[PDB]
C-alpha cells in the first residue's frame, strides 16, 4: 500500500510487542536534573550511600556539558555542584542559590485536593522557616502533611520530587530522624543505569490507554485489547477515575479520558462497570461554567481537559446536555488567533487536537454547526500557518520538528478536508514517514511537564502519539 500505511503497519508491530504479558506498555521516565540535584544535597547533607552520590554527581555534570535543560534546572544543578514563582523560588532559596521570599507564610498554603502540590508546598514552608532562622513557626499540620515520606519503599504517589522535597524538610526536625536512615537506602536504589533520579517512577496508565486507543481505531484492532482493557480496568481507583501508573490515587481527567475512550472501543460490554464508574468520575468533577478542571472540582476549568471530557462522554445520548455545555466553553475561549492554550503538554497542537476533536466529534446542527465549524477551521488554519518547511510542527511556531508534536496536528488536521497532494495534511504524514528509524520507532523530544513547564521524558509516548496520528488519518 501506501508508504503511510506502510510505516503505520511497521508503527503497529513495534507497539504491540512491547505490550507485556500483564496487559501493559512499560513507560518508565528519564533521569531529571532537578531531582537528581535534590538527591544529590539529600544525600551528601546527611551523610549518606557515597556510591550513589558520586554517580549522581557524574550525571549532573555530564548532563549540563552535553545536553542542558531548561536555565531553572542549571541553577539548581549548579547550586547543588558548587505561587509557581514562589515554589521555584524557594527551591533555589532552599540551595543557597538565592533570598528566601519575603511573603507571608500562607502563601505556601495550597488547598489539599492537589495533593501533589499540597505536600510540596507544606515542604518548602518548612525549608523556608527554617532557612530563614524561624524554625518556631513551622506548626504540627505542617509536618503531618510530610509524613508519607517516610514510608518504605517507592514514593508516595510515584512522585520523587514530592518525596525529595519532603525529606529535605523532616531531616530538620528530631522527632521524625529515627525513620530517615531506612528511605534514604529506598531513594538511593531508584538510581537509573545514566546515575540519574526520575521525575516519576512512570506513565504506565497513561501510556498503555493511549497506545490502546491507537491500537482499536485500526482497521483490524490486534487480541491484546483485551489484556491491555483489562489491566487498566482493574487498576480504577474508588472514585473510579485513574491516576497516570500503578499505584497513584489522586486520579486525574486526562488519564481517564484516555481509558474511556480506549474501553469504549475495546470493551464497552466486558468492562461496563468501569466505563460506568469513569463518566460518573468526570460528571462528578464538572464546574458549572461547562468547564472540567484537571484534578478537583471547584479549581479552574481547562480547555484541553473539558475537550477531553467531551469527547470521552460524547458517545452516551445520556450526556448530550452536558457534552454541548461543554464544547460551548471551548469556542469561548477560543484565542483572536485560533489557538487555545498550552497546559500539560508544551506545545500548542496538543490543545487544538482535543479541542478539535471535541468541536467536529459530537453531533451538532442548526446554528450550533456553523459555530463550531468556524471555530474548527480557524484552529487547523493557525496549524497551516504555523507548519514548518519539513511538515512538521515545534514546540512553538518557530521550534524546530518534533514527531510528537506533528502526531497532535495530524490527528487535529485529520478531521478537516481530504488530503490533497502537497496538503498540509500530506507533508505532516511525510515528515512522519521520515522521521522513522530502522526498528520501527519514533525518538522525539519529549512535551509532558510536571510540575508546569518543568519537561519530563518518557520515551515510549513517542511511538503511541504517532501511531495514534497514524491511525486517525487512515
Amino acid at each position: 500500500a501506501t508508504a503511510v500505511v506502510r510505516c503505520r503497519t511497521r508503527l503497529a508491530r513495534r507497539v504491540v510487542a512491547a505490550v507485556g504479558p500483564d496487559g501493559l506498555l512499560p513507560a518508565p521516565c528519564e533521569s531529571r536534573v532537578l531531582e537528581s540535584a535534590l538527591a544529590l544535597a539529600l544525600l551528601t547533607e546527611e551523610r549518606a550511600e557515597a556510591d550513589a552520590t558520586a554517580r549522581l554527581t557524574a550525571y549532573l555534570r555530564t548532563t549540563l556539558r552535553t545536553a542542558p535543560p531548561d536555565p531553572f534546572q542549571c541553577a539548581v544543578a549548579r547550586a547543588v555542584l558548587g505561587r509557581k514563582r514562589l515554589m521555584f523560588r524557594t527551591v533555589l532559596a532552599a540551595l543557597g542559590a538565592t533570598g528566601f521570599p519575603a511573603v507571608p507564610w500562607e502563601a505556601y498554603d495550597t488547598r489539599p485536593q492537589q495533593s501533589w502540590l499540597h505536600m510540596e508546598m507544606k515542604a518548602l514552608k518548612v525549608l523556608a522557616a527554617h532557612g530563614t532562622g524561624h524554625p518556631d513557626v513551622v506548626r504540627d499540620e505542617d509536618w503531618r502533611a510530610l509524613l508519607p515520606a517516610l514510608e518504605p519503599g517507592p514514593a508516595w504517589e510515584c512522585n520523587n520530587l514530592a518525596q525529595l522535597l519532603a525529606l529535605l524538610a523532616l531531616r530538620h526536625s528530631p522527632r521524625h530522624r529515627p525513620a530517615l536512615g531506612d528511605v534514604l537506602k529506598h531513594v538511593a536504589g531508584r538510581l537509573r543505569p545514566d546515575g540519574g533520579m526520575p521525575y516519576i517512577d512512570g506513565m504506565t496508565v497513561f501510556t498503555t490507554a493511549a497506545a490502546g486507543l491507537a491500537l482499536s481505531l485500526l482497521p483490524a484492532p490486534p487480541a491484546c485489547v483485551t489484556p491491555m482493557a483489562d489491566a487498566l480496568a482493574l487498576r480504577r481507583n474508588p472514585d473510579g477515575g485513574y491516576g497516570f501508573h500503578s499505584g497513584v490515587a489522586q486520579s486525574d481527567v486526562e488519564d481517564t479520558c484516555y481509558v474511556l475512550e480506549f474501553l469504549r472501543r475495546a470493551a464497552p460490554d466486558r468492562h461496563r462497570t468501569a466505563v460506568a464508574e469513569a463518566e460518573g468520575y468526570l460528571l462528578a468533577l464538572r464546574n458549572p461554567d461547562g468547564g472540567f478542571p484537571t484534578f478537583a472540582r471547584g479549581t479552574s476549568s481547562e480547555i484541553a481537559m473539558t475537550a477531553a471530557a467531551a469527547s470521552a462522554l460524547a458517545h452516551d445520548p445520556d450526556r448530550r446536555e452536558e457534552v454541548d455545555e461543554a464544547v460551548r466553553y471551548v469556542v469561548r475561549h477560543q484565542r483572536p488567533d485560533g489557538t487555545f492554550e498550552r497546559s500539560w503538554s508544551r506545545n500548542a497542537t496538543n490543545a487544538v487536537f482535543r479541542a478539535v476533536l471535541a468541536l467536529t466529534g459530537v453531533a451538532a446542527h442548526g446554528e450550533e454547526r456553523r459555530s463550531r465549524a468556524r471555530a474548527a477551521e480557524r484552529a487547523l488554519a493557525h496549524l497551516a500557518a504555523t507548519q514548518n518547511g519539513d511538515g512538521g510542527w515545534g514546540h512553538a511556531e518557530a521550534e524546530p520538528s518534533d514527531p510528537i508534536s506533528t502526531a497532535y496536528a495530524v490527528i487535529a488536521l485529520a478531521r478537516g478536508p481530504r488530503a490533497r497532494p502537497g496538503g498540509p495534511l500530506d507533508r505532516a504524514l511525510a515528515y512522519l514517514v521520515e522521521r522513522q528509524h530502522p526498528d520501527g520507532g519514533y525518538r522525539s523530544r519529549p512535551d509532558q511537564a510536571g510540575p508546569r513547564p518543568l519537561l519530563y521524558d518518557v520515551p515510549a509516548l513517542a511511538d503511541v502519539f504517532v501511531l495514534l496520528a497514524l491511525a486517525h488519518a487512515t
